């Protein structure tokens, strides 16, 4: 367990500062272990000033040699912004700056827990979620004819709703998904061709992730338009629910949508506005996540669907939401941001979004007055997060 | 040796040909010796349609085995256009469609790799055709998606390298354009630059990648002009890993590391000329034969011999013109006549490749540039227009 501090500052080519600041930059590169990294880039705002930043690494909250190092840096002659994964408020939020830094969550993570077995069997799959790198192909994972049978049971439930209860986004890409990924009733679909096929749609990446991560570093993975999906599969004993993520609901739930692009537009949203945000803010994003991503409806003409990954992943769900005494209401991130919900039973209200573009527009304005050091912004021809000294 | 072909059309969720078109595809998928790939994707222009892609490959050129599979595939009901690398204009020229389809190029090469001319001053060093072989075998066996290997270069490489860097380093300051002396610091401070080493590709590609785009790729040596301009409009930049032959340090007629790092990637950091390159790539895509040549000589009169104009002076962008001590010292005399740069002009214009230009071309700007390119694009007889998609890193193809 690890805590991760960034330190960003600018200076002006040709400035009297930088020959000292260079060679301070060197003597801690070298001698403090600490420091993990320290890289200088073009300015995205003075085109003719360097960006800063400085990455540290320390096994203890609020390390204060942190403060130490800030000291030293700015007597140099320059001034420092500090970003820390924190519980004080001393600092800012720290946020992964490229999409490589998500391997720093790799470890940071009942129907079969009375169940050795299918315990044992679980540790297995996690193992291969905690030594994955950026970069990496994700292993291919051998799955036993019983995890097998299991998801043909869920396939072939699911697949009899779909065309009647599922969003068309949902109805549109799923053939793509058996012509070109592998899905069927009989095969466990591999994160890898399901990643690559993503990607050439819309940009999206999967990495496998051991189990639930904290709000704020999933959040943060959509930045980057990449999604955590976890590889093993429900206990065989409750097939057609779980309270949990499993496989089936990963690949029959939330990928579909993620190659639709107005929706991975929106969900990158959701993402961009959680890079830095504060404690309370990831929550109010997190439960809008869960009435759109998770639980959303949408409207079709006269009629309502369901796009929500919880919701396309569980047969009960599917058979409920239509039901006049499940509540619709159109979405609006300032209802919805506050309403509580249930995890354990089906939703008592749904939020119904208009379309996708909408819903990110309206998340976008949602978070534009969350309180940041920086603005964040997205690139795409640099796959990377932009950092602005605007604010 | 072999042809490239691809095939494409479309087709309506919820067509009744839909289930004949995928038990059509799945016939050949096992069937036809010349398929390499059969993949669908969502339309990126009609939103309720499927694109499917065909790839083949064929050892001759003009091979009548893709008629049949035209005529085959359209008696499902689809229309299909097909584009073919060839020197016959039957069907529209083939380009790479995804940044991964630039493996295709791997082993592409030509002259400048491990086959040397005779008056090559390595041609007989043993030592060093070796060396060569080994370098360009890392090329042809690099995948994208690899990390580029690096070479561990000798201490007479080394020093070959830190003599041409010492000798350029004096002359940036008064002759290379403003972008140069901005971006050279950072590649001192995040990339390696100095002459005690030689700078590693994959250093270079990731600085590249988070301050534009650009990524880098290792090259066997000089590819046919289609295929590397192809390559940029991708923003990836096919470079060479080896080093110059140690007895003539201050000359070579080849893209060796030095003339890549020193001269070509100072301006790949840079937003304005990161998108012009790419721009000059996009105009190849699809281009006839003759436009791939009018294209090649824009890309000599500015990638590689270009001048900037700064106020009331001239200075040096050009890659060639940077990389070596004789042009940087040639280009701002009175021994070279300056023209304003256009496309139009340009292009038809005449050039030596073993002396000093006689003529060079001086650009307003790199935003202007991309634009004067983008009108010249336009001018081409192309079949249908393409843009880029960054996301998805691919080559979108749209109806003229
Ligand atoms: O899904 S794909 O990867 O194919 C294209 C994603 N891309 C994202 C950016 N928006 C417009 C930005 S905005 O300025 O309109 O907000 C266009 C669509
Ligand atoms: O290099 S950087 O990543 O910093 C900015 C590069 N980016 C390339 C795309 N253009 C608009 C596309 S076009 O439609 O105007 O050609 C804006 C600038
Ligand atoms: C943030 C989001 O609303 C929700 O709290 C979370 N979802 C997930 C998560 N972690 C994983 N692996 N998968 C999720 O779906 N962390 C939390
Ligand atoms: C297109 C450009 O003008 C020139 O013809 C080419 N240059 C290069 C090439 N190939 C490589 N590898 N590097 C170059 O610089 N082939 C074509
Ligand atoms: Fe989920
Ligand atoms: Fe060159």
């Amino acid at each position: 367990q690890s805590y991760h501090s960034s330190i960003f500052f600018s200076i002006s080519k040709g400035s009297d500062k930088i020959g000292g600041l260079l060679e301070y930059l060197e003597i801690i590169k070298k001698h403090n272990i600490n420091i993990t990294r320290i890289e200088s880039r073009p300015s995205k705002t003075e085109k003719k000033d360097y960006d800063f930043f400085l990455d540290l690494e320390y096994p203890t909250e609020n390390n204060k040699e942190v403060e130490k190092v800030i000291k030293d840096l700015e007597e140099k002659g320059v001034k420092a912004t500090t970003l820390q994964e924190s519980s004080n408020q001393t600092y800012a939020p720290w946020f992964p700056r490229k999409i490589s830094d998500l391997d720093l969550f790799a470890n940071k993570v009942h129907p079969g827990a009375s169940d050795p077995v299918y315990r044992e069997r679980r540790r297995e799959i996690a193992k291969i979620a905690s030594t994955y790198k950026h970069g990496d192909e994700i292993p291919r994972i051998d799955y036993t004819e019983e995890e097998i049978k299991t998801w043909g049971v869920v396939y072939n439930r699911l697949k009899e709703l779909f065309p009647t209860n599922a969003c068309h986004q949902h109805a549109y890409i799923f053939p793509l998904l058996e012509q070109n990924c592998g899905y069927s009733p009989d095969n466990i679909p591999q994160l890898q061709d399901i990643s690559n096929f993503l990607q050439e749609c819309t940009g999206w990446r999967i990495r496998p992730v051991q189990g639930l991560l904290s709000a704020r570093d999933f959040l943060n993975g959509l930045a980057f338009r990449v999604f955590h999906a976890t590889q093993y599969i429900r206990h065989p004993s409750v097939p057609l629910y779980t309270p949990e993520p499993d496989c089936c609901h990963e690949l029959l739930g939330h990928v579909p949508l993620l190659a639709d692009p107005d929706f991975a537009d929106f969900s990158q949203e959701i993402g961009l506005a959680s890079i830095g945000a504060s404690d309370e803010d990831i929550q109010l994003l997190s439960t809008c996540y869960w009435f759109t991503v998770e639980f959303g409806l949408c409207k079709e003409g006269d009629t309502i669907r369901a796009y929500g990954a919880g919701i396309l992943s569980s047969t009960g769900e599917m058979e409920h939401f239509l039901t006049d005494k499940a509540k619709k209401l159109p979405f609006n991130p300032f209802d919805a941001c506050n309403t509580e919900y249930p995890i354990t039973t089906f939703q008592p209200l749904y939020y119904v979004a208009e379309s996708f573009q909408k819903a990110k527009e309206q998340m976008r304005q949602f978070a534009d007055s969350f309180k940041k050091p920086f603005s964040i912004r997205y690139n795409p021809y640099t796959q990377s997060i932009e950092i602005l000294d605007n604010k």
